[PDB]
DNA sequence: TAAATGACATAGGGAAACTGAAAGGGAAAGTGAAAGTGGGAAATTCCTCTGAATAGA
DNA sequence: ATCTATTCAGAGGAATTTCCCACTTTCACTTTCCCTTTCAGTTTCCCTATGTCATTT
């Protein structure tokens, strides 16, 4: 059947299963993400939890099967995003040092 | 007594029981049709109520023992309307965004 | 007329052989190639997309003149073709390579 | 307005020979010479930083109209772009020259 | 007024990751023209049954 | 010498058969929706690499 990026992302949100991936607000339309870059030390392939769980999510990534690739499952996920109306960026807190991240809220 | 479509479709059109099916005319010569796409996410099964409401007419479909086929409805409902003389498609609005549909209208 | 059908029309090309980069790929003439150059690359222009065009000509998809022009839609409408079709499967893909970019269809059977 | 790719909008630039010190060194254009020099020194403004600012308000990155100039980022974006052409290598680095700094890159190709 | 030794404040710099805009791709769904179909209607053989015309008793 | 016992035309439906007519399905691509990838550059990350000030001999 293959799940629709924003019924899926807003499932993971409700679920609230990975770490950094939340609703920031009460009425629930405000989001975060992870992002610590990729070069940094402390980044490892736990801090791109929601862009793995959506390769694996549309068969893209099957453990076993294909090496983990890290920066394909985060531009993926990027661009999946801004082509979807409805849904802007908000603020950009990616290069942020203790909780890099980004916030995404739906629009009308 | 298989029902024929057109007296078939002018009934559904004076009944008015179904969303978006109605006509356009105070006297009645043009008439619109729910066109939503098969892939759109939005796409929820009554968006092909008429295409769907004729199948179970001529007792190709009946709920519970076939498996759901929208894209034979339609297809099946819109090859039906082709051959009929005195109605002729006047416009394609169906890859519209917001309300989606075709309009028939009647060739005196 | 009638509309031609999209392999045979495409063996006549292979044959004429007329566009450029559009070749049989073996004597036994079942293996040919396709020129696949990316629509964003510099070198890119609308003679990379030549078969593409012809099809969309050749099945008044297009006409030179009235209508805009769309190269990737005439991509996408050559290659969604192709893959349906049965007796007929992609056997390279060197899309994305720089110098010499194209995709290597194969003729089968059942 | 369409965006410049950067090695036919440098070649431009190096024929209209608008910057001070940028024409080629040879005639056949296979080398050419770049204000390359230091930001920690002394006299260093928009002038030695030319070509690192001409490619900046030619992206669009800055406009001498709005954005606040920003040399050392500018550097830096210029240097990466030229290190990914592959028919692009840089031949020595005389920016290590006191009144004459600058770099010499060549026009070479595989 | 000095060659040197230190002391910070950023400017390079090489890789590899990031990115926006737009083209690519998958594959499920759509289409008009063309050809196929089911089921009710019209038509073309079958079946008693009638029954007057023909045999046994 | 009637008195039944049969029997081959013509009836009046059955019993299929062949036709027709609306839709249905194929045929052979085309298009759509939703993301993915590519392009050709930007931007980090993480270290060095120097170029002005501030103490050693």
């Amino acid at each position: 059947p293959k799940p629709r990026i924003l019924p899926w992302l807003v499932s993971q949100l409700d679920l609230g299963q990975l770490e950094g991936v939340a609703w920031v607000n009460k009425s629930r339309t405000r989001f975060r993400i992870p992002w610590k870059h990729g070069l940094r030390q402390d980044a490892q392939q736990e801090d791109f939890g929601i862009f793995q769980a959506w390769a694996e999510a549309t068969g893209a990534y099957v453990p076993g099967r294909d090496k983990p690739d890290l920066p394909t499952w985060k531009r993926n996920f990027r661009s999946a995003l801004n082509r979807k109306e409805g849904l802007r960026l908000a603020e950009d807190r990616s290069k942020d040092p203790h909780d890099p991240h980004k916030i995404y809220e739906f629009v009308n």
